[PDB]
């Protein structure tokens, strides 16, 4: 049906028009995920889930806890909140490919695209686009903002089921988004976690990303700097696992909503600077729950298995030539110094913050909103 | 029951054991199989070389048999055994056995892994009974279960445990039993660093044989052997980096619905083994698994490698097997080791190389197992 939506109209010049969406999900789907929680099992009391510390992941006291707020979870509300921002699918190189956008209505407005990581969505940004769309009218919005959900993740469909798929093909198809809209003359990317392979990716080989601000910059100390990271040695099990058996843990965490909430869960706690509200973990896991996120959202793991020869943002080949931005958020996962990052592209712009961690825009929405119109208006040149 | 004299010299009698699971809990899991959602198609879940894990089809082919599954027959072939507890340390250490009527039996202890149980044995045990009556068996066989593993309690909810915890728990289950003058220890996988332990620091236990030494390097087998071994610690590792630093995380994960325990566990019986495990025994042990709460209870040797030390634990010299030291060569071990790597490890007396067989020795290939044993002891017992 017909419905019209402030900051909903397609940008004069877009090639494709894409097409309306809205999230309705079943009443079904709802009353299965109560049942499926109140029935889930809890594993019993050992000497790692007795620790409050989280030293050896969630604790058992936290998941009983979130299992009962779960129970009188209402998915409902905050579907009418997703539901209040403009969303979209188009059909690309065969695959559905959700975003959320606020469009402008001015003609040259600056296209910007906004990638986000596992496991997060679209939602991570919906805080951020509420600020905008307090701040400005479409009339007065001084950019385009697409926040597409990446294949695999959430309303997006696949990735295929007879090949493989890696970060270029995401970033090719996220591209087509842009292109689609009729962004062909200029776009800016942002990203963090893998949005910000993505991004990276973009900025190198496609012509129509213009610069590209990043929150994550995966990389070691790199190897031209002549002469902390309890990440590597302890938080990488999910990087491993999804890298190497991707098939057994999404065969694994499709079993039951509260084995999804275990996995999860533990990183929206351990990643955050600022304490990211049990409901906004419980929106996110119920979304890839409904979804069936999850087993089609850990492709991107196995392109570091083996190790490649080189990583990918200390490759010369994905050596940013075009206007870089970083954000530096002291609780993300490998905080990486301004020297480190300035070798890995033409970084002319830096900013360190106090607060915030790997979820930057979800934590510090002012903060990266702040960012991310300050690098666009320094770099942007019509 | 044959083969259950406790022997002479016993200091403490163990209690006699046996298997009885409540219809509720046979029911419990029959209800939470059938309420498991079963994974979206993908690319990863449709190749059939398992490069990625399990096939979503092998699971729900899987979650079908589960529903068909009985536990009544498999429950009486294990009460089939001689099976008994102790209370060591607080903790309730169950063990099967095989006790022979001769009094100067040589004593040995049967150390299972990381996702076993005293059930790998079991074809091994059969193979004993079947060959020895209780007046000709040369053995007393010991098979616990592990603290934290089955019917064995444990580990502590209050302190930290390790392998040197289990290898002091389980030397207590052989003293009791009147084993102080000496008995012989087999172990692979974790059972592997549990016998080490036991050879290295602990007095009654006189000779050790392995299946397996997870180690570095300190011809074209040696080169299918490395390319196995090179499979495994760059794709086959992330069990051990989850357990090893997240075991609360998968812990709780897994306890929520026995078909992600299934999966999880299965992908091991898959692809660890050379001789091909029948759905039907890794049914039975993932049900027994889950009806003990075993998994989050089972994990806790993995974080002794993290961070990792800069001896693995088989290289280290503090762990350098000096008593007699017998190692089998199983070409499907995860990390297959030639006979030059596993001498820098202890006093290595006796090696055996097989053409068939894997991770799982016993359980796939209990008379290569037994043979060796046999042999093992045979060469190396003093009296």
């Amino acid at each position: 049906e017909f419905m019209a939506l402030a900051y909903s109209n397609i940008p004069l010049g877009a090639t494709v028009i894409p097409s309306p969406f809205q999230v309705h999900i079943s009443d079904e789907q709802i009353e299965e995920l109560q049942l499926l929680v109140k029935l889930s099992k809890l594993a019993p009391p050992t000497y790692e889930g007795l620790q409050q510390d989280r030293r050896y992941g969630i604790t058992n006291e936290w998941l009983a806890n979130a299992k009962e707020a779960w129970k009188s979870f209402d998915w409902r509300p905050a579907e009418s909140r997703i539901n209040s921002f403009p969303q979209f699918t188009y059909d690309i190189e065969g695959l559905t490919i959700h975003f959320v956008a606020l469009f402008s209505e001015k003609k040259d407005a600056i296209p910007i695209v906004l990638l986000h990581g596992w496991p997060g969505s679209f939602l991570e940004f919906l805080p951020v686009l509420t600020s905008i769309r307090d701040k400005y009218s479409p009339e007065t919005l001084p950019y385009h903002i697409v926040v597409p959900s990446l294949p695999g993740y959430t309303f997006s469909s696949g990735p295929p089921l007879d090949v493989n798929f890696n970060g270029e093909d995401t970033a090719r198809v996220i591209n087509k988004v842009m292109l689609n809209l009729g962004f062909e003359d200029g776009y800016v990317a942002q990203g963090g976690d893998i949005g910000s392979k993505i991004g990276r990716i973009l900025a190198v080989d496609h012509d129509a990303c213009k610069a590209v601000h990043l929150n994550c910059c995966y990389m070691g100390k790199p190897s031209s700097i002549p002469d902390a990271q309890w990440f590597a040695t302890f938080g990488s099990g999910y990087i491993v696992e999804h890298g190497t058996r991707p098939s057994t843990i999404g065969n694994a965490l499709s079993t039951s909503p509260v084995a999804l909430l275990s996995w999860i869960g533990e990183k929206f706690l351990d990643w955050a600077g600022e304490t990211i509200p049990l409901e906004t973990i419980l929106e996110s896991v119920t979304l890839y729950w409904f979804t069936e996120t999850f087993p089609r959202s850990i492709y991107h793991y196995r392109e570091n298995f083996p190790p490649p020869k080189l990583r990918h943002t200390e490759d010369p080949r994905w050596y940013i030539r075009k206007p870089f931005g970083f954000s530096y958020y002291p609780m993300e996962l490998v905080p990486t110094p301004r020297a480190w990052v300035e070798t890995t592209g033409n970084l002319v712009f830096w900013q360190a913050h106090e607060k915030g961690g790997h979820f930057a825009a979800l934590e510090r929405p002012q903060d990266y909103l702040d960012d991310l119109t300050a690098f666009c208006e320094q770099v942007w040149a019509g």
